[PDB]
């Protein structure tokens, strides 16, 4: 249940209608808060979410919902960028995913992770292994305002 | 007959002058709206076409007009972007082809899809699968304002 | 008993040392969340907050929990800028004070919400009158993104 | 009836909280479009709404629904703002308003068109006065881009 | 004519239906270019028009093409921001107008004239006045780039 | 001549004090304006004009006179940025060079066409080619404002 | 003395050789650091110290070092931008000065102090007064970023 | 002269064609560049030059020459501003004249200067008093890049 | 320690228990601030660390101590950036790693040194080589403002 | 020297500490002017100066000093681009380097030179080959303000 605690099971998902090519969604997701962070002190976050489907589609709605559940959810266990996209591979088993964070700072210093992956063995994980390389080579110019 | 309904059939093409070289034409859309969303609620974006022409170039005025033809339609046999792409891959044939959306938040969140297509087994097929490697690989900051 | 419960009672003033002049002093506020509209779906937005203080200051680490404490009160009893200005008026009685608010879009609008305070028949009133004369008079470009 | 015709009478109100004050509320409006150009050619702009409320306050959804309504309506009588603004007064009798409309170009230029409104005879008719005076002093730079 | 020289002939007007108020009207032009200098060379600008019409306003497309009219046209006695505003102040007999340039560079400086217009005796005279003034208050960074 | 039509034989070239390096140089061109399109309005443009010299070179100022000639100019029989791109191959025979054009919006689209071309069987088409599989990925966010 | 503590005694002045205007100086500080905060953590901040001279000139090197002396200094029994203007109208005796700074954020809200002092009973208090009337009317966008 | 030494005597005057209203001239002059700091290092600038003319209007290009014979000066009994201001105002005796400089740092912090001037006892002298009192109430955020 | 000097004891890790997949961390850090100059007077630059986890991450609160440590540090024989580097390689053991400083104007000129590191003999040592390789292909703009 | 010539004479070097790995120098240097047009009229430039340094390292402050040599220095029958950095090369035997100027417009044209150089033989070389193929593929909007 979305609205006091965590609920990666609201995520829904929907048939593919282009398994035929390589179709890539993005999610822009400037309101994203949660107490993820080991002092209880909540954090806040811009989310980029990218990915290649391959069967299913995630339902943006069900997304929303999803990333709600963060917000009051402080059992933090492992890594919150993970849980993130861990939940979204288990929903969709898609053939490319990442999860990119742009956080507000604590302490003068804010935190930008970032993982991704493709399937195994195919053109995909040499993107993901591509999209490392060369992540972030160019970055936005950052003076805490 | 026209301002309302789904329009593919006003699109049109003229010869390609420069068959011999690699033209790329980008088309900036930021006057875009549908109601391809399942609500009913429109949707706004700015959309970016990109092409290389073969032997047929798509002419701007019809372009405009096919565009504002999805103001009132919302079907989704098909999703959006690659009905737009489709209808231009019939109207030209080019070498290589790509549509991204940059949408407006609704909950919250914007969806940025993209697809592209090249020849099979040409160059501009190497192309799509590069141009989908590095896609996006610099976002924007996005916050909702 | 705290961070999920709105609590007006965590602010804390200390004694302004310069009570002689007039001292401004802006709070940009840009995580702060709640659940103040009567749908249920949480609001975000930048919160500007600028006072003039009498005798007495808020002290800015109690500043940060009252927002904090916020985040999972929505009541509309009252407006959520008017409560938030109340409740700083009670705890300093300033000689002036103003709330701005600027919230991310829902359903393609976004609204920045705007009160101000003087003390009655004083110069601070003249300057509320004013500064809502000349308010926002010079817009920002909002294109959602 | 919103969808596919112009609804002044889809706008609801509700009791502002705060008649004891000057509470100014603005609503940035990207998504807006219309039929109202003499050409049948559609527009596009942003429109800022700002006002203070008297007796009563517009609802959010109402708004969104009725800026919706001009998406397909080309019975353009008079003006398009003034349309937006004579209705808002309508519904609300409020102490301020106005609609500053920023629009895309059409011929290599773009339209700004701006009106306001204070209560007659008393300093809101001056806030009017003083607003329009004052009116974009310090423009934006436009390079059609 | 204007497709060659000077055109005031082309301006035309119409009636202003929302006559008992004031109507600010602002047009960004930033496809300006004509031979004023008196260096034979073009010049080119963006040009905004602001004015607030009597009973009559400019038909924009007559406007489009005015501007257009100055392409070819090496410099009257007098200076073209001027004979822009006089040329519109004939057509309409308006309350107010302004006519404010920014060219690019020559020899490393960038002119921006500004003039402006209230009609005699009346409050947009005091308004003309005013916005002198007030002029540019806040200027943009020039890097010439 | 190179007052009201176009004028290749204008354009004037000076040896290249570095055969021995790749030296390059861009222009970029913002006052770019002519009558190309089909229609016979003006378009404008922001054109940059990338390139790498042979033996020889093309002189700033005479560069300056051709763009000014095609202000009066619509043979689109060719495409006016591959006629320039050609009369400056002609001109200099250069290991490579590149057009792109940033056109102002016309019915709400913006085009930016892009054309390239390194010398044949050496590295400089390699050059084009890869730059060209790499064009405009990252692109500049279009709103018509 | 100028190198871990506390020092005004590095200020220095010079006369203003234009005593028969108002020769309006500003001083843009983005180097600013201390440990004023309470807490004894750093703080930074831009620092813009803008003023009108009377006999008195601050040379522009012993700022410098004045603000350098902050770096190791915490004594927040006065507050630090009111030292800083006091020093300085100790210093010099100025029709006008002021001090606004702006801090990078601590627990997601960042602090905007400003002050300033015209001459009693002369035209600058009016300044002083209407600059503060006017303060930060039309704020910087922030979002932690 | 202009190549290598001060040179006032380099301004020409011409004739103003518009006596009969206030006619606003800005100067953008992001080249200027001097040795008047005290210590025979340079220093860099954009000045903005703004005037109304009374009978005489300066030469554009002599604006630029003059401009250039700072580029060896040192120092007289006089900073750089005003020297310009005074020069400006013997050639043209103005209305109204301002010299506002933006420099580029040196020991962390830039220097902002300003003056102005309207003719003793008009209007204009009320005007420059007003500049003053506005002057730079909205500053652009200074970082040093 | 880290209180008045250099202070890589403060440096704290712990288990990466997302060690089986690549994830990125950047930190950015615009509060630096040191004495490395040799000249004896601070420095200030915002610090990107970016780096890709082993076994172990970096404590964050121990990397803003050990980058306060450096606020009163005369240079080490050393460089600054560098120093960085190796104290975060010893305390990570990380696959890989880079420190890139942008420094503000001296002399009005601002350095940006750039050091990475793969661990040897994995692909970390040819992303380093490949991120050295495209370092700062896409720079930002200097005015120095 | 310095003051009023060319002076290669001027530039300092000292030890690598770091040869044994690749450690990359960007100079950012707005303040660039010279008189190296043929005309006589001077240039302004932001100059981007990089390398890495294989046992020697350019002293900073020599290098302000040498640009500033430039300030009334006219022609070689070299490029000033390459000018410095063959000074640069001869300096310090780098193993890699590329000069990046960007100048301030001249007839409605600014002009962007490139040059560069890696050890030959060497993968520096090849790092040189692919900065220039990958050369300012993603440009800044240019409006010449
Ligand atoms: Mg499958
Ligand atoms: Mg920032
Ligand atoms: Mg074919
Ligand atoms: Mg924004
Ligand atoms: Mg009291
Ligand atoms: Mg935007
Ligand atoms: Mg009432
Ligand atoms: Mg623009
Ligand atoms: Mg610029
Ligand atoms: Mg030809
Ligand atoms: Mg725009
Ligand atoms: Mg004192
Ligand atoms: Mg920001
Ligand atoms: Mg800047």
């Amino acid at each position: 249940n979305y609205l006091f605690e965590y609920a990666p099971d609201v995520l829904e998902s929907f048939p593919n209608k282009h398994v035929n090519r390589d179709y890539f969604v993005k999610f822009n997701c400037p309101e994203f808060t949660s107490l993820c962070p080991k002092t209880g002190q909540p954090d806040f976050a811009t989310i980029y979410i990218s990915y290649i489907p391959d069967e299913k589609m995630v339902e943006s709605k069900s997304l929303k919902l999803y990333l709600f559940s963060f917000r009051n959810h402080g059992d933090f266990h492992q890594d919150c960028m993970n849980i993130i996209m861990n939940d979204l591979i288990e929903l969709m088993d898609p053939r490319y995913i990442e999860v990119w964070g742009k956080f507000t700072p604590r302490g003068g210093i804010s935190i930008d992770p970032y993982t991704n992956y493709g399937k195994p063995g195919t053109k995909y994980e040499k993107m993901a292994e591509y999209r490392m390389m060369n992540h972030d080579l160019y970055p936005e110019t950052i003076d805490n305002r």
